[PDB]
């Protein structure tokens, strides 16, 4: 009851506009943490969780989707200290970013790309179960579970409660966002989500993301630069649809020719990833 009693601070993984990420391991079991700060000033969106009292909106999101098991990293606790929050959260090891991920093999083999997706799609569809939207769903905040072939969701400190009506606010990744961001500063949650998972897709497979410029993006012409079958650039040439009403469902993605026959977790592993 301090914190740095509890856990064993390691070493800064990274910071940015998310806080300062650190690795820890809990002190009572030796189980690997990661524990982030950010400091209070610094905090744009703010909640009170079923309980009652004030805490950021990211602890209110991640307790939303924290409960039994999926790929997104669980909240284990988290601590208000005077100027700052701290959060401890699960740390899968060994871990890559799919960001660096990508970055050091290149494009992915679509067998890969398409167990990967998968999982996300899952992770994403739990997320909204339980009335959560990320708002921030891209390669960098994906972390591979190396040995047992599971993807894990980081990086909810953008996201939102799921609604129905007109989203006005974003702070996301612009080039994952949508062109009704870019045009408008209008959109919905479920179908923006499905333009960042075709950005996704489009980055496993391509091994960058289609755009860079918001003249780009409002033109959502897809350009292949690497060789990708038909059934998976039509997939991406769908989710990336400039309607946002003429973009799948998640049922419509997860029934899509391309996505059929999945390898499961530990086979993706086993295959693509042991080494
Ligand atoms: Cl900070």
């Amino acid at each position: 009851e301090p914190l740095e009693s509890q856990y064993q601070v390691g070493p800064l993984l990274g910071s940015g506009g998310f806080g300062s990420v650190y690795s820890g391991i809990r002190v009572s079991d030796n189980l690997p943490v990661a524990i982030k700060h950010v400091e209070k000033d610094r905090i744009s969106d703010w909640g009170e969780l079923p309980n009652g009292t004030r805490v950021p909106m990211e602890v209110v999101l991640l307790k939303k989707v924290s409960s039994g098991f999926s790929g997104v990293i669980r909240l284990l606790d988290w601590f208000e200290r005077p100027d700052s929050f701290v959060l401890i959260l699960e740390r899968p090891e060994p871990v890559q970013d799919l960001f660096d991920f990508i970055t050091e093999r290149g494009a992915l083999q679509e067998e890969l790309a398409r167990s990967f997706f998968w999982q996300v799609l899952e992770a994403v569809r739990h997320c909204h179960n339980c009335g959560v939207l990320h708002r921030d769903i891209k390669d960098e905040n994906i972390l591979i579970d190396l040995n047992r072939g599971e993807l894990k969701l980081i990086d909810f400190g953008s996201g939102a409660l799921l609604k129905d009506t007109v989203y006005t606010d974003f702070d996301g990744t612009r080039v994952y966002s949508p062109p009704e961001w870019i045009r408008y500063h209008r959109y919905h949650g479920r179908s923006a989500a499905v333009w960042s998972l075709g950005i996704l897709l489009y980055d496993m497979v391509c091994g960058d993301i289609p755009f860079e410029h918001d003249e780009e993006i409002i033109g959502g012409q897809v350009f292949f630069r690497q060789r990708v079958s038909s059934e998976c650039q039509h997939l991406i040439r769908w989710c990336l649809a400039l309607r946002p009403s003429d973009r799948p469902t998640f049922e419509e993605i997860q029934n899509h020719p391309w996505m059929q026959d999945v390898l499961l977790p530990q086979e993706t592993a086993e295959i693509h990833l042991h080494s």
